This record gives structure tokens, sequence and C-alpha cells, in this order.
């Protein structure tokens, strides 16, 4: 839950990381 799973961006907020990975996840 904590820290990034695919990119060296590791903080301490799992749910900042949820919507970080919801970055890992929509692009326009
Ligand atoms: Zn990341």
């Amino acid at each position: 839950k904590y820290a990034c799973p695919e990119c060296p961006k590791r903080f301490l907020r799992s749910d900042h990381l949820s919507k970080h990975i919801k970055t890992h996840x929509n692009k326009k």
C-alpha cells in the first residue's frame, strides 16, 4: 500500500499514492 510500485517515487501516503498510481494509471 505504502511507496510506489513501478516508479522510484516513494513517499508515505498510500491513498496520495493511490491517486500517484491512478498517475501510474489516465493520460491525455
Ligand atoms: Zn510511481
